[PDB]
């Protein structure tokens, strides 16, 4: 077995001040990372320029938390060509909070992911089941339907730019992290589906991250499973223990 | 008659590159404004820091195109405390495109406007009727219902921070500007409602802007009407003729 390159991604969500972000970024700068891992920080749109100016650790790239495909008459939104023009070419799409609060259905997410791939982004595409779907034994059907709705809009080559993040909705910000065994079963099920429907060569390379109440203590155990390639981290990524989350992908 | 201080507001919507924004801002900097008018520029979230760094004309303030009330687990969004912390204390709320595409009902807009007022923002609150409501002779009922839904969440003192922008939906970006007579009838109807329901002292001071295909040629005629206090400008605010829009409020 050899895993692909791991990703440790910080989703700051709608949080931060200039003061608190300058301290955290200094913490990240001074942490020396000695293994091959892609680190990702996703600040709010307004903080992108501050983080670009301060972040110096060569293992990091900056991501946006959302975008729309095209520039134009969309008051309030930020487009993919605008992010590219300021030097951001990662984006998180179809996070649970957007699917729930802000009306992003599978079709909308799939369209965004496809456009992002056409425009050269690296995409972190989020999927996952609610507690009601999990109790109804629908987990597999839900995550596979969300995944093939995205697959439907993509070409084989575009899977090089795609990272999947499985985040059970009941684990996000609740403190109730999935067990390593729960997460591994889903990750294995996804990798298999990709290997059968897209290609074995695509499946071998695909990073599939776990997210939902990851912290510095439980990270190392989740990362020991064979189909977990790293993490999407909310709450714990606003703290200095994000360093030991990164170091748990060694 | 004496009008309140006029406002000329540029809503760039989801447009701009670093290069095109640096040129435009230079144009605005070099235009000397010799009368009392509050100018407002509303770039995308990502461009706020670039515009703060370059914009030097003392008649301008920077606005956000949207916000949510509170920081927290809202991937993709930007909150009112975050904007205040970077020195932005104007916001446009309940623009047509948000009400239409992104599910902002009257209650959601009213909650945002109320929170923004509590947090000390100057708010540009947008209302207006569609072409179907206008043909059904519902204009007055629609704009008054949108306005009293906001009024319901406010206290009398909070009206000092509120600017209303009437923008018929059929005039936005279409090229089909309302006539000075159409706009004046609505603006008069709104001022009267405020004078009766909130206070005559509030109504005298309230800025009510017109928006919807304003350009440098038609601005001066709209501004000659007694209840029009300036403009919210989309398409024409991305061009150097925004200078003569500003100068039409003399």
């Amino acid at each position: 077995s050899a895993k692909p390159q791991p990703i440790a991604a910080a989703n700051w969500k709608c949080n931060g001040t200039t003061a608190s972000i300058e301290k955290l970024v200094q913490v990240f700068n001074e942490h020396t990372i000695s293994h091959d891992v892609q680190c990702v920080v996703a600040p709010t749109f307004v903080h992108i320029p501050l983080v670009q100016a301060k972040l110096r650790n060569p293992k990091y790239v900056i991501s946006a938390q959302n975008a729309i495909a095209k520039s134009g008459a969309f008051t309030g939104e930020v487009s993919m060509p605008i992010l590219k023009d300021i030097g951001v070419h990662w984006v998180i799409l179809g996070h649970s909070e957007r699917r729930t609060y802000y009306g992003e259905t599978d079709e909308i997410v799939a369209q965004k992911v496809s456009e992002a791939c056409k425009q050269g982004f690296m995409v972190i595409a989020c999927i996952g089941e609610t507690l009601q779907q999990r109790e109804a034994n629908q987990t597999a059907k839900v995550v596979l339907s969300q995944t093939s709705a995205i697959a439907a809009k993509l070409t084989k080559d575009a899977w090089n730019q795609v990272v999947l993040a499985y985040e059970p909705v009941w684990a996000i910000g609740t403190g109730k992290v999935a067990t390593p065994e729960q997460a591994q079963e889903v990750h294995l099920l996804l990798r298999k589906w990709v290997s059968e429907n897209i290609g074995t060569d695509v499946a071998a390379k695909l990073r599939i991250l776990y997210g939902g109440s990851v912290n510095a203590a439980n990270a190392a155990t989740l990362y020991a499973k064979p189909d977990i390639n790293g993490f999407l981290v909310g709450g714990a990524s606003l703290k200095p223990e994000f360093r030991d989350i990164i170091d748990a992908t060694r």
